[PDB]
């Protein structure tokens, strides 16, 4: 499962949709 875009291992993989979410969007982090 992946998370939302937090300030951590974003690499490896780089979501293209985003999550409006409290000002959040949600980057491919595993």
């Amino acid at each position: 499962a992946c998370y939302c875009r937090i300030p951590a291992c974003i690499a490896g993989e780089r979501r293209y949709g985003t999550c409006i979410y409290q000002g959040r969007l949600w980057a491919f982090c595993c």
